[PDB]
């Protein structure tokens, strides 16, 4: 079983005063705490192993720790190769990797992308710069009121010429968790490729991109629990190695000549150009045991139980709106009364509640929804029933004060 | 004055043992070893104050950190303004962003770019993709058989197609420092502009972008005795408000609509998508006063000081070939009688002694020579008289051993 105590025990944050009071961190969807295990296995890097990777020792051993979270990770989303996975920034670097890469060389005029009117923004900007580049049409899957995607009309999108379906995992405002396999299934059917943006789902439950069959998946490690500037990017083996490279320099050449030209190495390692960012990497190994040694199905039964226990209290809350579906996973998006979301997070934050307030890099779902703004808060695997009160109590309280 | 022991003190990986023996870390050229401040400021960071950037207190308190590490930034190098500091992952990325977004955008078909011949793969490979691209012609600043730049050359290069000079402040294999404001003076008389490679000069003495008054200029965080996954882009204000975005996604949109296109914001911000690494970001600005608080002067003359007693000591080391001018900074390439570099740096790591060796990401350089590899030995802030006498005491052994 889970052990929210112990787990929370883990995060020197969660001890920290906010404005006098307790703090109550409710914005883990737009980047999580890190536990001293995360935190210590980095700074202990730096302290007795630092150097740079690719014959002295230092170096030697750096180069294997990093090869060795290569591996990791790539069990962690169940990854056939570790060699399918490319170490990259974060998700959005992923994305635009991907559009540059395999877009410029696979996307022509009059073909045509699609995405979800749902999608963060990091899933749209590269894929309109790309539709700009190359003269495609992007095109977008509608939502439906109760924030899932309107499946019905993928027939009309998917053509002979799409090339290309982009879409979240788990939408990191509405908290919906989109049937990829099934979308999977219908987009190879046309010879179109798909990529999933997995930043929100990477720390909900298991993921698993041989049953996905996906063709790219990205995710980021500061949402895992682990450090920023660090993320992953998988490709099935048989496109990676048929991508050219995007970013040049060091590391991913074979050999660089100013008068014969240059030749690229092989793939992951032909898309990391420069010194990795190994203390990023180191981090990012921690935060994937960490996780795996709490078992992401007991994370994921214990965040379900804590959601189900939020959407209920919250019942009592007058003139409260929640945007999205009853099943959500991890977020919680609402507007209270006529308020503006500004002044409704900055009430939370006032006693110690952070909660996100904006557009939430979403501004095509905030304007299906017909509103400029909305709140957010996250019910990750360290937060409490108890937090949850506090939340339910303050919209109370900002209710009959502003209303 | 500088006390060589007080700042080893800062320095835990110093203590560190290799093969049993005490470890002299002399390849802080490929990456600098970090003091207890800056780790200590990146953990201390992610222990209490952690949260995403850009309403609620932890991420007001962390994005305006970020800002003042950007400010700091830009004063340790004296820019005019913090604006002018985009933050990359390091040099290289920084080179590969203004190859996309200004070189796509102003080198055309015909026109030509001028390199050296002693250039960092970070600073030929995205030359090289760019001239591709656009079918320009990449020309190459030979060199003199003392490492300089052979400077006759440059009207031969230089015409009135020439678009840009990219130029390295100081050879990471020569430690030849290049007479950049002569050369700047001479490409803007031709309406070129210079981007300066700095990643080997701003750990070594004090540098200034507006004396230089190069366009752009780059260096790494983690060669500045800083973390991994952080490094600096500097371009005119007036340049970089014209350029065009990189990468897309959040943070670096103004509106964003799935029918009306998307809009930019304004400079740094465009070219920085996705979430930051604030991490990094952290650590760097701990960096920057860490090193401001020795003073960039006092490093230099005590860096000096051990450069002059190490090349003095060389010379009892019989067939000890030297590449390079004898005014170099910071690092010492060299090559043993006939023995491979591979064999020698082995044996000097195996006495404790980190050295690298290899093409070191400058084949051109390595052939200019006609020699495959090279021993290097960097001479950093925290080196010691004693470390030199092991270096050159183990180069004797393997020559007695080996000869
Ligand atoms: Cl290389
Ligand atoms: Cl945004």
């Amino acid at each position: 079983i889970f052990s929210v105590d112990k787990v929370r025990a883990d995060f020197p944050v969660l001890s920290r005063e906010v404005n006098g009071l307790p703090l109550a961190y409710l914005d883990s969807a737009a980047s999580a705490q890190k536990p001293s295990q995360v935190i210590d296995a980095e700074a202990e890097f730096y302290r007795h192993g630092y150097a740079a990777v690719h014959i002295h020792t230092l170096s030697a051993q750096a180069t294997e720790k990093m090869e060795n979270v290569r591996k990791r990770a790539s069990l962690f989303i169940n990854a056939r190769s570790a060699e399918e996975l490319v170490f990259v920034r974060g998700t959005t670097e992923g994305i635009n990797l991907v559009a540059n890469s395999w877009g410029n060389s696979n996307v022509r005029a009059g073909d045509n992308i699609i995405i979800s009117q749902m999608e963060h923004h990091a899933n749209i900007v590269p894929w309109q710069m790309l539709c700009a580049r190359v003269g495609a049409e992007l095109r977008v899957i509608p939502l439906n009121p109760d924030g899932t995607l309107q499946l019905e009309t993928l027939p009309t999108l998917f053509d002979e010429k799409t090339r290309l379906l982009a879409i979240t995992h788990v939408s990191n405002v509405l908290g919906t968790e989109n049937p990829l396999a099934e979308m999977i299934t219908l987009a190879h059917q046309h010879g179109a490729k798909v990529l999933v943006d997995g930043a929100q789902a990477v720390m909900h439950h298991p993921v698993d991109v041989q049953a996905l069959d996906c063709d790219f998946y990205v995710f980021s490690g500061h949402k895992l629990y682990g450090p920023t500037g660090i993320g992953i990017l998988y490709v099935k083996e048989a496109l990676l190695q048929e991508m050219p490279p995007w970013e040049g320099g060091g590391s991913m050449i074979a050999t660089v000549s100013l008068s014969e030209g240059t030749t690229w190495t092989k793939a992951p390692w032909r898309f990391e150009a420069g010194t990795p960012n190994t203390g990023g990497i180191i981090g990012l190994g921690a935060a994937l045991e960490y996780v795996s040694a709490l078992g992401l199905n007991n994370i994921a039964e214990y965040e379900q139980n804590l959601m189900h226990y939020a959407l209920s209290q919250l019942e009592s809350v007058p003139d409260l709106t929640l945007y999205g579906p009853q099943n959500r996973l991890g977020v919680i998006a609402f507007n209270l009364g006529k308020h503006h979301a500004y002044d409704v997070g900055s009430f939370l934050d006032n006693y110690g509640i952070a909660v996100r307030t904006g557009h939430h890099c979403a501004m095509p779902l905030m304007a299906y929804y017909n509103v400029p703004a909305m709140c957010r808060a996250s019910l990750a695997m360290y937060n409490t029933h108890e937090e949850v009160d506090r939340l339910v109590t303050g919209l109370q309280r900002i209710h009959r004060l502003l209303g």
